[PDB]
Order: C-alpha cells, then structure tokens, then sequence
C-alpha cells in the first residue's frame, strides 16, 4: 500500500507525524510548501534498514521492509523540531535503541509524543 505524508507549514511539521505502515509498503513524502525534506535520524532506524536524505523541495519515495519505529527529521527544521515517525509492524524491536537516541529538545519532544500516539 502507498501513502502520502505532507511537509507543511503550521519550519512546518510532517502531517500525519505518525504513521504505522507494514513492511511492502510505501510512503511519498511530499514538501507540499517550500524548504523542507526527509532524513532518517541517526540511530533511529531499525537493523536491516538503509539511511536516506532527500533533497529539498522533491517529493520522495520510500519502500519500507525493515520493521520497527523509523524516525525521521526535516535536515534544516531538526531543532526546531520538524521530525516523525514511521512505524513498519506491529512490534517494534528497536525500541530501547530510538528512545537512547540524542536529538534537540524540540525534535524529542515531538518523537516522544509521536511514538506514545503509535503505542509505544
Ligand atoms: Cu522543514
């Protein structure tokens, strides 16, 4: 299955900020207003998995397999706090390794709040 996930201004948020997902699936990720992107956050993303960063301003295509949570950030709006989560299964394995992972206050706030939403 496809989904969409907007990089919007409300630095802009990724809407939806959560999103479960089951490995096959994919998601564009698309900078609906100007100056934002999508990067994996360094060590939140599970094993298996391959870091991205796409350029700014493109919409971007992302086939998820490897299960567990996904955090990702906008590169220029990470302290800020422009940052998601994209979660592939049902019972995320890497847990313990994301919620040890340093980010700006802003963007820890945000992960918090958007791996509570997803039940972890
Ligand atoms: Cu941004």
């Amino acid at each position: 299955a496809d989904f969409e996930v907007h990089m919007l201004n409300k630095a802009g948020v990724f809407e939806p900020a959560s999103l479960k997902v089951a490995p096959g699936d994919t998601v564009t990720f698309i900078p609906t207003d100007k100056g934002h992107n999508v990067e994996t956050i360094k060590g939140m993303i599970p094993d298996g998995a391959e870091a991205f960063k796409s350029k700014i301003n493109e919409n971007y295509k992302v086939t998820f397999t490897a299960p567990g949570v996904y955090g990702v950030k906008c590169t220029p709006h990470y302290g800020m706090g422009m940052v998601g989560v994209v979660q592939v299964g049902d019972a995320p394995a890497n847990l313990e390794a994301v919620k040890g992972a340093k980010n700006p206050k802003k963007a820890q706030e945000r992960l918090d709040a958007a791996l509570a939403a997803l039940g972890n």
